């Protein structure tokens, strides 16, 4: 990841005008676009984006020796190893084959490894992500038009999928399915 950290605004387009800003959310979304997903903007200007579908592998890698999921989240659509390395803050959790797993990165370094954390009939990956406020400037705050503008375009060429956006910051909230 230090490629992208040393030059973030070539993996994730422009980081002073807003543009890199939200790009990593989209880049979230489109990972998990391959059936409801919902995107919330949290009041501390964090974005999750959940899913319920199969949940990310987090069986260990048996070439990089460390869980599936983390080689995803490491290792370099530029890909969410570039939404990871780019943010302060990132929180994994992973509802698969029975298990809840969880995993912290900060700034991309994972803080234990992938560990599992209760039961769960459900399934699904969810990404919360804070952006890195030292990369991010300007425009530090998400938009919430911008971000439904893109979501609702995806929204018609995905049509099996829908597509919740939810705003924390002032109840604000969408729901894109066609
Ligand atoms: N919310 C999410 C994130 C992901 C995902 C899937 C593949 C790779 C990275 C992230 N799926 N659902
Ligand atoms: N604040 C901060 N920024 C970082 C970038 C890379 C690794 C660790 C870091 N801690």
């Amino acid at each position: 990841l230090d490629a992208v950290r040393k030059r973030p605004g070539m993996y994730i387009g422009d980081t002073d005008d807003g543009t890199g800003l939200h790009h990593m959310v989209f880049e979230v979304v489109d990972n998990a676009i391959d059936k409801e997903i919902i995107v919330t903007i949290h009041a501390d200007n964090s974005v999750s984006v959940q899913d319920d579908g199969r949940g990310i592998p987090t069986g260990i890698h048996p070439e990089e020796g460390v869980s599936a999921a983390e080689v995803i989240m490491t290792v370099l659509g530029v890909g969410v190893s570039v939404v990871n390395a780019l943010s302060q803050k990132l929180e994994l959790v992973i509802q698969r084959e029975g298990k809840i797993h969880r995993q912290i990165y900060e700034h991309g370094v994972p803080q234990a490894p992938l560990a599992v954390t209760g039961e769960t009939e459900k399934t699904g990956t969810m990404v919360r992500f804070w952006p890195s406020l030292e990369t991010f400037t300007n425009v530090t705050e998400f938009e919430y038009e911008i971000l439904a503008k893109r979501l609702r375009e995806l929204s018609f060429l995905n049509s099996g999928v829908s597509i919740r956006l939810r705003d924390k910051r002032d109840g604000k909230e969408d729901h894109f399915h066609y």
